């Protein structure tokens, strides 16, 4: 058996195609088992709706996530990914750093 914990990274991008729209990101990467539990936050509460969620492995069976949707960010809303694993003894709060 083999356990990693996941790598998780949050920010936001526009498509190049429509640059008028902005998209929360939450990469979560490298994890084994693949079992997990991932959800963007706004303002504590779990955003219900996130359109993307893009799974894949690598050739050691590694798993990657990428967990997106759009959004639209104000200076009073704050946004985090919240993620549960196996190696984790409490859910991992990543907030998103309004820059990145």
């Amino acid at each position: 058996m083999i356990q990693r914990t996941p790598k998780i990274q949050v920010y936001s991008r526009h498509p190049a195609e429509n640059g008028k729209s902005n998209f929360l990101n939450c990469y979560v990467s490298g994890f084994h088992p693949s079992d997990i539990e991932v959800d963007l936050l706004k303002n504590g509460e779990r955003i219900e709706k996130v359109e993307h969620s893009d799974l894949s492995f690598s050739k050691d069976g590694s798993f990657y996530l990428l967990y997106y949707t759009e959004f639209t960010p104000t200076e009073k809303d704050e946004y985090a990914c919240r993620v549960n694993h196996v190696t984790l003894s409490q859910p991992k709060i990543v907030k998103w750093d309004r820059d990145m």
